[PDB]
Order: C-alpha cells, then structure tokens, then sequence
C-alpha cells in the first residue's frame, strides 16, 4: 500500500521500446485503487512522467494506459491541481489527434473535469489549440463521447468571443447542425443546442450556423418531452431568424411555431412569436405558409391571451401586420383578423399602457387591416381614429421642439400613413374631418422626410375627393407647398400632390 513507489518511475522516463511500456501498464493498475489513488499524485516526476510518455509513444497498450491513469487522477481535486501543475493539458490536448476510440475517451473526459473544475483550465487548453482540436472531434458517433466535447465547446466558448470564432473557423457551425440532425440522445442534443445558442449571438457564426440548415435542424426538436430542449432551440431559432429570410425548406418548423403559440409556457410563447415575426418579416412565401396553417387564428389567440405583456403582443402584432399585407392571400388575412375578433384587442393596444415599440407595431398592423374595406367600419367603431390622430398630433410635436428606441417621425408616418388607407371610407373622412387634422397634414408637407409627406399627401389627395374637404385644403394654403413637392424625387409624393392640387382648382 503505502510505501514502495518512484521504483516505477524510473521505468516510464526510460527511453525503451518495452520497457516504460509495461511500466506503464502498472501505475494504472495502482490508480484503480481509490485510496491508492489518493496518495500517488503526490510525486511531480511520477506524474511528469505519465505525461510525457503519453505525448511520445507508439502503444495502444501504452497510450490507453497512461490516459486511464490521468481519467482515473482527474477525480480529486488534487489529482486535478496535480494534473494542471504538471503541464497535462498541452499533452491531453494533442492527444485528441489519436486515432484510437479508447484513448479520445480518456482524454476529453479528463480535459472536461479539468474544465468544470480547476482554476485556469480554460485559458489552457485554448492556449494548446483545444478548440480546433474539439471541432474535428465531432464527425465522430459514440455520443456520449460527442456530449462530453460538445460540452467542452459550450464551456469554452461561453463569454467568450475568441473561442466562438474559432469555433466558426473550424467549421463548429456545420458540425453542429449536423449533430442536431442526425442524433436523438437528449443529453447530447441539448448540450448542442446551447454550444448554438452560445454562438448564435455572434454576428459572424449567425449567418454560417444559417446557411449549414440551422433553422430546420433546430426545427426537428422542438415537439421534444424534453422541455429544456425545446426552449434552447427556441431561443437559438429566435436569435437567429433575423438571418434566415432566404432560406426554403422551412414549411415544418413555420408548422410547429404556430401550434407552440398555443402553449401554456411563457417562454415558449414569446419565441415562437418572435421567431415567426422576423420570418415573415419581407419572404412572402413564408406568410403563406403561415396563414396556411391558421396562423392569423393562433396570433390573435395569443394577442388576446396576453393582455398587456409586451413581450408576447408585440412580435405577436408585428407578425400579424407582416401576414397581412404583400401576399396571395393577405386579403383573406385581413378579413380573418376581423372574423376572429381581432380588431378591439388590436385598437386597445394604442391606448396606455403600452410603450412605444408595440405602438408603432399596431399602427402598422392597422394601416394593413385597413386595406380591407369590411374593416371599415369596425375599426371606425372601435375609436381607431381619434386615437391614431392624437398619437399623431403628440408625436408630430415631439418632433418639432427640439425616445424609447422609437423616433417619433415614425410614429408621425405611421399614423398618417394608416389614416391615409382609412380614408378610403367615406364616413372615416368625415370624422377625420371632424378632428380638424387638415392643418396638421398640410405642415406635414414642409416635412424633411420624404416618406411622411408621402402619407400627408395621400390622405389629403383622399380627403380632396369631398368638395367641402377641398376647399378647406385650400384654405391652409396648400397650394404653395403641394406646388414644391410636383419636383419630388419621389414619385408617389409628385403623384399625390398632383392629385389634390387637380380636385382643389376645379373651380
Ligand atoms: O411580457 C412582458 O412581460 C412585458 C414586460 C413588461 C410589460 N410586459
Ligand atoms: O410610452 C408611453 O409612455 C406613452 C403612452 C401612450 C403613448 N406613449
């Protein structure tokens, strides 16, 4: 037991084919006993020399030995520190080059303890090139073993931006996705998934992690018993679908994100929303899909099912305002908003105490709704109007005397810009009328922006229809600023300007 050691040492530093060989095959018979164990980390050169031999040998017998003995080690945080002391990691590291089943075992298990458990492993095993070491690692098929390294990545690449780039450099983004896609062990597709959503925030391992199928493979998860899978692929999904716009194949995932708008969890909720709002944001296939399987339904569900949490209604709003309008069926899309009682919930969240953001979304969503001429009237009669004109007329003040991530000149188009399509309604103009805003629309045409005299100019070419309307037009003067704008680069804002400029001299 206790007494009769560095004998063996001796034997492993020789520089002998058999010789530190069957030396070797000795200290691992020692470090399989727990208590025996306990007490041979102790000695520097013996464990010295378990490292080098290990670096420089030719033995499968040798190699597996001599790893066994250091997996063995790495389960006292002495054996640890002995370990790190020693130099291991450099020669543990350069171990994950070895073509031998038993010997990659070895090592990343032993590199992964270091990892979790002793001060400075990290920087380490960056430092010997661990990461690329890691990376190609992963076309490998024993999974426990690819859950031990995935994790090793995850570790490695946490709060850290150097390593997530490397990792990327490797091609880490491909050989995780295919994991994704190929394996159904949990604890490794989990494992996966957060070394993913690790890099998922990095501006450059986004796009590749899209364009290796990021989005589908992830999507193959997400109907999982296992909760906390289908949360870190949701959040991976959610950081990602800004990037994923071009990418096809996407009609399963787009499925199942509806359904999970049904869901009791909170967090699943919020992701599936935001991850439908920016997939629908631009690609109208995708709004096809999605209103396809009942998506206008299911959003609206969800709106009203939120209340007043701002995390959910408003990629909820902003989703709803993408699937209705710009596509083969967006008209059937507005209608269906409607038919599920959508638009009081959609007017309420005008009002207090929404923030801005979720404004600027239900404006938007309403301007849409409005290309419908049967939401006319009910959004007439559920007080669209005057609301939408007094977030106008605030918001057009704010912007003279000179927010929450919002500019108020958008808030000022936005408004305009729903009014605009609102006015197409014969009784919409004539409380638009009521609500004197034809001095405010006139100003508006001084606007520097061309997008807002656009608007202001649209609504007033659909408030110049009405004879009594027009004579007021003429009566602020707009005759001179309309007469500018005919010079617009724009041509929606020389077209319109024309329009009213036409219906004002008929006299
Ligand atoms: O969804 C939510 O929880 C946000 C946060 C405060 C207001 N509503
Ligand atoms: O976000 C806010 O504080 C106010 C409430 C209504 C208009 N904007």
């Amino acid at each position: 037991a206790t007494r009769a050691i560095p004998e063996l040492t001796k034997l492993l530093n020789d520089e002998d084919q058999v010789v530190v060989n069957k030396a070797a095959v000795m200290v691992h018979q020692l470090s399989k006993k727990e208590a025996s164990r306990h007490a041979i980390m102790r000695s520097p050169q013996m464990v010295s020399a378990i490292v080098r031999t290990m670096q420089n040998t030719n033995d499968v017998e040798t190699a597996r030995c001599t790893a066994g003995t250091l997996h063995n080690l790495s389960h006292h945080r002495e054996g640890l520190l002995a370990i790190f002391k020693s130099g291991g990691i450099p020669a543990l590291v350069k171990m994950l080059g070895s073509p031998v089943d038993s010997v990659l075992f070895y090592a990343i298990t032993t590199l992964h303890n270091l990892l979790l458990h002793q001060e400075g492993a990290k920087m380490a095993v960056r430092l010997a090139g661990g990461l690329q070491k890691m990376v190609a690692l992963l076309n490998k098929t024993n999974v426990k073993f690819l859950a031990i390294t995935t994790d090793c990545l995850q570790i490695l690449a946490y709060g850290n931006q150097e390593s997530k780039l490397i990792i990327l450099a490797s091609g880490g983004p491909q050989a995780l996705v295919n994991i994704m896609r190929t394996y159904t062990y949990e604890k490794l597709l989990w494992t996966t998934s957060r070394v993913l959503k690790v890099l998922s925030v990095c501006s450059s391992n986004k796009p590749a992690i899209v364009e290796a199928g990021g989005m589908q493979a992830l999507g193959l998860h997400l109907t999982d018993p296992s909760q906390r899978l289908v949360q870190n692929c949701l959040w991976t999904l959610r950081n990602l679908s800004d990037a994923a716009t071009k990418q096809e194949g996407m009609e399963g995932l787009l499925g199942t994100l509806v359904q999970l708008l049904g869901s009791d969890d909170i967090n699943v909720v919020t992701c599936a929303a935001g991850i439908l709002s920016n997939l629908t944001c631009n690609n109208y296939k995708n709004k096809m899909m999605v209103c396809q399987v009942g998506g206008i339904e299911a959003l609206v569900r969800t709106v009203l099912r939120a209340g007043d949490r701002e995390d959910i209604t408003e990629p909820a709003i902003c989703a709803l305002r993408h699937l209705t309008s710009r596509h083969q069926e967006a008209e059937m899309a507005q209608n269906a908003v409607r038919l599920h009682y959508g638009l009081p919930v959609v007017v309420k969240l005008l009002h207090p105490p929404s923030h801005w953001p979720l404004i600027k979304a239900t404006v938007g969503l309403i301007r849409n709704l409005a290309l419908c001429p049967a939401n006319h009237a009910p959004l007439r009669e559920q007080g669209a109007i005057p609301r939408l004109v007094q977030l106008l007329v605030r918001a057009h003040q704010d912007t003279q005397r000179r927010v929450e991530g919002v500019r108020m000149e958008e808030i000022v188009e936005g408004c305009t810009g729903a009014l605009h399509i609102l006015a197409r309604d014969v009784h919409n103009r004539i409380v638009i009328r009521g609500l004197n805003t034809i001095p405010l629309f006139v100003q508006l045409l001084y606007s520097p922006i061309e997008n807002i005299q656009r608007v202001a100019a649209g609504v007033l070419c659909e408030l110049a229809q009405d004879k009594e309307a027009a004579e007021a037009i003429e009566a602020e003067g707009a005759t001179a600023p309309l007469t500018e704008l005919l010079h617009s680069r724009n041509e929606g804002v020389a077209t319109y300007a024309a329009a009213v400029l036409f219906r004002m001299s008929e006299d």
